[PDB]
């Protein structure tokens, strides 16, 4: 079937990139949250275990292009550091065709990159392909978390470029927002909903997610939440629980964590309990992105003609080293590969 | 979807083989057909490229398990032995975790196995696995074709065994029968047929092939059996137009093949082109193994379930080396890694 979409702009996400892919548009989930939202919870439950960095200390603020790209559990590699084969692997696009076998080497190696004129807050995404038989194909671009206060109400400076930051990727008129709320905190003015409004009024390309739904306060629940009668977002809202630090820190499974999550969603929202859990997160977003890139397929396919026509009278208009005509042929080249990969189904 | 089906059995083929599968009932497909039907080409469509032996001698007397596991295009190995990208590669059961990059070696190693009791047939199957982005998944046990003549009419006594070992194979009650027939052949008295009507008197279990449909004399065409007014088949009848010998030696690729035979249908069969040729044929087998797969899967569980309690009396009857006792040894491991294997989904 011809909705094998998702590898393809994996491919222009990996062409692009250093070039800068923000002109492109590619169409891509960019998540949004705070960072109490659970947000790294909501990611490493599609994983289907451990992955993003768990000790803050003064890193973890960069963004991560995560591509969960699905095998055949016949699909297997030998470990890094030469048997006993690895039936999930990983790759990072700085390291080229490095294998990953050891999980914790690379939680570690995503650190590693986001420490390395950045003053704390960098552009440039880290690109990191997961191989497992236990995912669905995704790819979601994270986002460094906000803080759930406003800006004025927090001393450090440093926010407002976390602010810059996200507005720069959702600002892309193909992107569909992820926001990332929790359930124990005012959802109607939530951080991460509050700047998703600013580049989509309207809940158009938004889908909302609400985290932590086993934390309210005794006598509340997020029914008029999860029936859409709270939050103006038109592309979904779906209630997860994802695994706690306690869980973590007790080498709690994401299959154990996935069980208990049904069990509690059929006795507190038994009526709403098949429209929401992880399983049917990543069964929404995968059908919802290769929708959408579908539909944005044909407009990809031009633009990059068009930039390409565009860039060349640029040089010209350049004359006859030279940091901007550089910048303009290294684009060109990128767009070669893009328009080769499209060329080819 | 949980449609994960074809890798479970794809494991249950290979946890078997040695110790026996026939008594397992596996749900798999049969391909049966005659030494000229074009069965091999039929198969190299599927899979993309050449593949199968291609040089008679005296060999290619044993069955083929062709395993096809589709990949995405982001998956790529190393070269066997320039770094070079590999998208698909191959591996067989006897030599195990090897790696095959080079699709000449691959079609070396099907010879090297098919011709090392035997008096000229084994009814050992070769087990290849082809990891590739352009094929679907989906898995076809090819039998070694029979004379186009009926057996009686040729001097060659060993084609009593050949047809006894097909009638091996398709005898199990969970194999879907996939039969293939020439169009320049009188397909009333079709050798692949008849035999199919032995272990099948209707059509229930039988998808019917027609080959070489350019290839029919003047004045005719396969119209009155692409319409379901000739063969008594209930799962289908599909004509494809392969590639010849002569396209083979002229490096013609599948691509280019597909495409003039799509171009062929639209001219010939304008009524019945969009359910007929080979994108047609992929699509249809992945969807007929994976409902059949699904639908023998409660009863086949159940069955290595009590394969296992019989196999454990028979021991008992044996009493306190001796092959029967090691063959029911041995049967109880295979079917208890067959257990855990259905246990994991």
């Amino acid at each position: 079937r011809m909705e094998a979409l998702i590898p393809v702009i994996n491919k222009l996400q990996d062409v692009f990139n250093t070039v800068g892919a923000d002109i492109i548009q590619l169409p891509q989930i960019v998540v949004v949250g705070t960072q109490s939202s659970g947000k790294s919870s909501v990611l490493e439950s599609l994983v289907g275990r451990d992955l993003l960095p768990r000790g803050t200390g003064i890193v973890t603020r960069r963004p991560l292009i995560l591509q969960l790209v699905h095998v055949s559990q016949e699909d297997k590699r030998k470990t890094t550091g030469e048997g006993v084969e690895a039936e999930e692997w990983g790759k990072f696009l700085h390291t080229k065709n490095k294998l990953y076998t050891d999980f914790d080497e690379i939680r570690q190696e995503i650190e590693n990159e986001t420490e390395r004129n950045n003053k704390g807050v960098s552009p440039e995404p880290i690109h990191l392909k997961i191989f497992s038989p236990n995912v669905v194909n995704l790819t979601l671009v994270d986002l460094p978390g906000m803080t759930k206060v406003p800006v004025g109400d927090q001393p450090k400076d440093i926010e407002l470029q976390i602010r810059e930051l996200i507005l720069r990727f959702i600002s892309n008129p193909n992107s569909i927002i992820l926001a990332v709320t929790a359930a124990n905190t005012d959802m109607a003015t939530s951080e991460a909903l509050k700047i998703s409004r600013e580049v989509d009024p309207d809940g158009r390309r938004t889908l909302a997610v609400i985290t932590k739904l086993d934390l309210m306060d005794a006598g509340t629940d997020a029914m008029d939440v999860l029936m859409g009668r709270v939050i103006p977002v038109k592309l979904g809202i779906i209630g997860v629980v994802n695994r706690s630090q306690l869980d973590i820190n007790n080498k709690k499974s994401v299959t154990d964590s996935i069980r208990d999550e049904y069990a509690f969603l059929q006795k507190k929202y038994p009526s709403l309990a098949n429209r929401n859990g992880t399983k049917y997160l990543a069964r929404t977003l995968n059908r919802l992105l290769m929708h959408h890139i579908r539909d944005c397929l044909p407009e990809l396919k031009t633009r990059i003609n068009v930039l390409a026509a565009q860039y060349q009278s640029l040089l010209n208009s350049y004359g006859e080293s030279g940091s901007g005509s550089k910048e303009a042929a290294d684009m060109l080249k990128a767009l070669q590969g893009a328009s080769q990969i499209i060329a080819e189904i």
